């Protein structure tokens, strides 16, 4: 079947709050998409800011801490466009007070899940291109293909900002 793509949920991966923030933000103040966080991705995020070390994990554990301080700062606003969802799809307008992994902790098996969520599919919508609003953000390409091979399409941040406009 072909797909048609008209982009409304987005969801990033923890790499791309490593690497992206600041175009998630421009992402989520266009009011255009809802950025749907997997939980897993914010709980990956409390890891790398607490830690458990060498410039480039310091480096991360910034990027880390700054990704959190956006999120929890977007979420007590009560921001629309930005949700998080739970491993068992639970749609979550809070994230104040998490529960946090014993130690640190590989979650495409997740991630996907996340995207699939958001594919609402129906006996009647065929009685025909397959509708597509969900959009994974990465940049791994392996990530990619499992997205892509599973009808979910796939850009990287920056392709996506720019499409965006």
């Amino acid at each position: 079947m072909e797909l048609e793509i008209r982009p409304l949920f987005l969801v990033p991966d923890t790499n791309g709050f490593i690497d992206h923030l600041a175009s998630l933000a421009r992402l989520l103040e266009s009011r255009k998409y809802i950025l749907v966080v997997p939980l897993i991705v914010i709980n990956c995020l409390d890891g790398l800011a607490k830690g458990q070390a060498g410039g480039y994990a310091r480096v991360v554990q910034e990027k880390a801490r700054k990704s959190i301080e956006f999120l929890e700062q977007r979420f007590e606003s009560r921001d629309s466009c930005l949700r998080a969802l739970t491993s068992r799809g639970n749609e979550l307008e809070s994230i104040a007070f998490r529960s946090e992994d014993i130690t640190g902790q590989n979650n495409d098996d997740l991630i996907l899940s996340c995207c699939l969520h958001y594919c609402k599919d129906k006996a009647k919508d065929f009685m025909i291109r397959l509708l597509r609003e969900v959009v994974l953000l990465t940049d791994d390409r392996n990530l990619r293909v499992k997205a892509l091979t599973r009808n979910v399409p796939v850009r990287d941040i920056p392709a996506f900002l720019t499409w965006a406009q």
